[PDB]
């Protein structure tokens, strides 16, 4: 089969099923600021630092000094690698005031530094004539047995692969970087279009730029901090579960999240809250009016609240920020209030990808996850979520209003509990200064789940 | 690693995380009338006035005197800066240039340069590429920070003109002027900053005090009155001073009456109240309000009440938001009302509407101003939704007004549906409208299906 | 009359009704990485290995060493065929080229020729001159051409397709963020062919309603359900278990897999919602040891995320797992996870494809569907696949005296009597215990009944 070398770019070696085909050129194509120079630098940097494989970077516009200065923001010390004879940056930029000769310089540098990896950025800038030129360069690098990245420009996100509609047909390997405007938000994706003679995953995969390009179960029980709800769940929530609290505006979801967080903290565990609707001040005032002291928990270093606006960032960026804070603070409990705030004005496919990411990540770290969903219908709603994420969750707590004798009551139901028995009751509950008080089912009523029951 | 210098353009140093990379070119591209020359002038003006950094402005078309005259509409006095040798405008217009720019950078000790516009010179895409590279390289050599402005024909087509400029520059900024139905919406995007961080995608802005690009709020237990005794008891002692109140229900239920009481009660405590009315004139508002003994005309001429009447269709949402922000800043209300959010929502995208609501509500809470917003529902009975715009979760207290068919007549009932941080009455209370205003009575304890609008007596 | 020579590329000879017109040029057009070189190579490889017909491969860019090394990934040993003088790779990396092609054809007595690729007004006469010379020599020719677009010009210059007697378009289409491979036979002058696009995958080269039906019964693994279905599921059937989140679809899957393995039969599960760990834990609550059944080699579970591959590629994985493991029983948990954010037409082709493969292999299929509406649903599935299935189990929530109860109906049962009851069931430690219908209620199917 066709042998591959690891890029060690995070997630890339998975989508390429091993890395880039050894001894061949890969075209990396994309619009301006897609991450082309980034991929090309990371390739050489990882080659040297992880595999002691020397590298040539050929630039046709940017100055060596600018390549080195840019890489500093990632903590990559390119100058050190130059001083060790591991990295050579070959300046092929034009005069501030041909072809055969360039191919000869690159060969001298390859043999002198004993380089196995080469990046060229960008061959677009040194330009049927284009076709034969990429072919000649690619031919000589193959003969010398190096693995090459050639970056190309493009103007349109979903039009031609490169610029002259020829490059991709010459290259054995084609990677496309995209930066797609989804409404007013940008979404970064990598695609492996083609790898001759070998396998790769197909279509677009999300990625972020942070630190370079970035593409188990148990019977253990854990408390909600509501005594009666623990009973209703069969002895409590599972430690390795995703919990969904869903229902109409004002029902009591933020109350249930408050109790979840506080309970982990009084067991001396850390809890992490991502709030997308309310400020820290308001969360704390409301919480104090339920008998919960978020301020004391915060002082003791047990509770961290991250407040952010959904429409401030793209979903992939929200997920990266979530992964970073978990890796840093190392919680045993994570809460999202609300998933429905993050779903507003985004494709359901983008949102479902986000939800699969957050929940996958929580279940890998064996973190207990509590997520809220506010329904659009305040009554008579025949669905758990409008985003159809039900099948991604282990436990579902249905909160709903019920008209009783001319007043708006409210009931709680453990709708789903994978792995355990649960109470089937639609149990009336009351909110007070002590938080949630759960009472009995409405025995002598029909049509409770409609919101407008009838006395039997 | 890459250091930035402050632009002090309102909101830009936030999306750039500190401003523009020092010692490099930033491309600012846009269609005609997007704010490019404005951005270029403001970079130099703020450099001089705020950090004593001198600047060169290169024009290839516009006269110096027209650049100076145009800045005076923002109260920027460029001539005094030119008198002091802190600003120099280089006329490169029709009846090499690198030579002249470098002479001026030395002579004025300039650390900031604006070139407006680099398109007007440019023929071959290879010609423009090599030309923009040489200019950028010579300016970087001198150690100055540059903005080069560029033209485009399309809002979502090429970054620039020859599909090459954006690849040469270290830094690209796109100013857009999008037609959304018949309304224009200005946005700014940092596409790329080599070697550093930036916020991604488009941010709304307006042009008022130059370019103006626009969850850490306070929260108290302080109560304020609604002007309706029984409603204050239903809300557990009053509205919260730090809250957003939504009054929602079908046409004619009594939302505007509840706004009139909210505002009247503030003035009665000698506080300023501010009303934005998108459906009715001052004269109609005043006549209807006098039905309850409220004299809006006396409250206006004594400077306690200010009523702003406008049609939603007369401006884009971002410009409505600008008028609300500056009216709150001038008049300094304790209470602000919008009548109605439903009026502003029609024939605009849900995404742009929710952006507007986050913005007005977020700014009211920031300044600890009590906000009261109305929403008229499209279904006058049997509605299973609070709003069709789904803004419920952005509001703290929700008042639901509804019609209820009783004995072949249309009665109305009021419910405190939601009250963050307090107990509230759960009753669906019948009310009647008379000269006393809203008279709230008992819930209908003998009926089922009240919330459907067509009850059944048991 | 036009005669065809067989390609023996899986599925090509059916859509072409025999193969490629003999003695003529077929144009194979596509964007980059559509399978053009793969097609041109397979044509020659299949000719030499199956029909002993010598071939010439003419390359204008790729080196012979690359073509040979690339073909090794499928275990096609092109070197041994070159060493036997059955294959010649002509390196052209126009009058002069035709000379060497003629000489080669004569020297090797070749009937098949691939030219890859001819892209590397004047083109029209060039392609015509080339196609003409090969027609006089009696060879059947593949000519590969490059496109810029998926639904734009057939080739590059807007003439190649008008000169060729036969045109084939390979597409690699972006549907949301997933790629879908299709082959279309646009035209074959002087003969018949199937019309429009046909799905394919690259697995062993290019891979592009008449089954048996017995009265043999198999157990659901739940006694009462076997009686409700009139003595068990049919061996030759597709079972759809459909209903709201948490009704017990996965429990029914676990029973159906277990009872198979406990008879010494192999079962295969495709899981798209839950990990092996969560599946095993939940299953061990009802006394099922998936790990043990796997250990004994009677169970195999495949866990994947829907969003990870396209549906053509999921269907390929399912077909190769069945071919390898040879199950009596197969489960998909769930079809609703696969339907999310793909087109309904794409989803339906996937369903017809997987049900057709189970049915022609005599494999009992058990698929789950979760309904979006948890109560009062007027439909079996939102995707409307009911008519592709033989047995339908409807699981639904029923409000009884302020509590959420559960009911099961055998809704359809092609070929057999079935119970008409909407029967209450409870999930306990013993699994699913099915009880009686609510005979004193009205509107049970609404989920909010009234006591009569
Ligand atoms: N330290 C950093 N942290 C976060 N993001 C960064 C960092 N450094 C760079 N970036 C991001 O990476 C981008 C630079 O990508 P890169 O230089 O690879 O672009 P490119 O594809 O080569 O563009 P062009 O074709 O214009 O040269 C910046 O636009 C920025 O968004
Ligand atoms: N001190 C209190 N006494 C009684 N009830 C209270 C008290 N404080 C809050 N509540 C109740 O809690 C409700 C708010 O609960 P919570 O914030 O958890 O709702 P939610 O479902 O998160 O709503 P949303 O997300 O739509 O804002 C109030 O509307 C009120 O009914
Ligand atoms: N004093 C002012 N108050 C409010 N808006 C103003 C004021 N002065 C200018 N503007 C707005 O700014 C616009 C001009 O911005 P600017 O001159 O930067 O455009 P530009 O992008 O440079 O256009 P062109 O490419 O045609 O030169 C005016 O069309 C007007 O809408
Ligand atoms: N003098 C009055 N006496 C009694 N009822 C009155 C009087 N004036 C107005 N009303 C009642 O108040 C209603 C108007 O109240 P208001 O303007 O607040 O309604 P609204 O919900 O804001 O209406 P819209 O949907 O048109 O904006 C009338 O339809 C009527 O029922
Ligand atoms: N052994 C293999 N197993 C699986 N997939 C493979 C294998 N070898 C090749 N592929 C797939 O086939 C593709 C190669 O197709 P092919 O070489 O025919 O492309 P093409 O249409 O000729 O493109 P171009 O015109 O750029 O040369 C790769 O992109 C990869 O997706
Ligand atoms: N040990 C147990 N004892 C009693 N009931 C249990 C037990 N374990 C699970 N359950 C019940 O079984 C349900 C889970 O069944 P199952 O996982 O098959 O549902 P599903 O229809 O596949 O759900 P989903 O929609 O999540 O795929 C729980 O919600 C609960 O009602
Ligand atoms: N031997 C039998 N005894 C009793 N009922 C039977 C028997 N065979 C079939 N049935 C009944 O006939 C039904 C199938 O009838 P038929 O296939 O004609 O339905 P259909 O409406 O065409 O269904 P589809 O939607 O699948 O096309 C079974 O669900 C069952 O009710
Ligand atoms: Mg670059
Ligand atoms: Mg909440
Ligand atoms: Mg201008
Ligand atoms: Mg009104
Ligand atoms: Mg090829
Ligand atoms: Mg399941």
């Amino acid at each position: 089969e066709v042998k591959k070398i690891p890029t060690m770019i995070e997630g890339f070696d998975d989508i390429s099923h091993g890395g880039l085909p050894q001894g061949r050129t890969t075209l990396v194509s994309g619009t301006s600021g897609t991450g082309k120079t980034l991929f090309a630098v990371q390739f050489l940097y990882n080659g040297i630092t992880i595999f002691n494989e020397p590298g040539i970077f050929v630039t046709f516009e940017e100055s060596p000094q600018d390549i080195i200065k840019n890489a500093l923001s990632f903590g990559w010390n390119l100058q050190s690698l130059i001083d060790q004879g591991k990295l050579f940056i070959l300046d092929a930029s034009p005069d501030p005031d041909d072809l055969s000769a360039l191919i000869e310089r690159i060969q001298y540098a390859i043999r002198k530094y004993k380089a196995t990896r080469v990046s060229i950025d960008s061959v677009t800038a040194v330009f049927s004539v284009v076709r034969r030129e990429i072919f000649r360069l690619a031919f000589r690098l193959k003969q010398l047995g190096v693995t090459t990245i050639m970056t190309t420009e493009r103007v349109d996100e979903y039009g031609p692969v490169a610029r002259f509609g020829v490059e991709e047909f010459v290259s054995d390997n084609v990677v496309i970087l995209r930066n797609v405007l989804e409404g007013e938000r940008r979404r970064r994706t990598v695609e492996i279009l083609k790898l001759r003679g070998t396998t790769h995953m197909k279509g677009e995969y999300p990625f972020t730029i942070n630190n370079g390009i970035n593409i188990r179960s148990s019977n253990v029980r854990v408390s909600s901090g509501v005594k009666t709800l623990d009973e209703m769940c069969g002895g409590g929530f599972f430690k390795d579960s995703i919990i969904l609290a869903t229902g109409a505006t004002g029902t009591g979801k933020t109350l249930l999240v408050s109790k979840f967080l506080e309970t982990g903290c009084q067991q001396g565990e850390r809890a992490l809250l991502f709030a997308y609707e309310e400020s820290r001040a308001q969360l704390s005032r409301n919480a104090s009016s339920w008998g919960i002291d978020f301020e004391e928990l915060e002082r003791r270093g047990l509770l961290r609240i991250i407040c952010a606006y959904p429409e401030s960032a793209g979903l992939e960026d929200h997920l990266q920020i979530i992964k970073s804070e978990i890796a840093d603070f190392k919680p045993s409990r994570v809460a999202i209030d609300s998933l429905s705030a993050l779903a507003r004005g985004v494709s359901n496919n983008a949102f479902r990808q986000f939800v699969i990411g957050v929940t996958g990540f929580a279940k890998q770290e064996e973190i207990t996850g509590f997520f809220t969903n506010t329904t659009d219908q305040f009554m008579g709603s025949n669905s758990i979520t409008e985003s159809h994420i039900s099948t991604i969750t282990d436990t579902i707590l249905l909160l709903q209003y019920v008209e009783i004798r001319g007043e708006m009551s409210r009931a709680i139901n453990v709708f789903k509990m994978r792995g355990s028995w649960h109470d089937k009751g639609i149990r009336e509950y009351v909110i007070t200064e002590k938080g949630a008080e759960i009472r009995d089912s409405f025995r002598n009523f029909e049509g409770i789940i409609s919101g407008t029951p009838t006395r039997i």
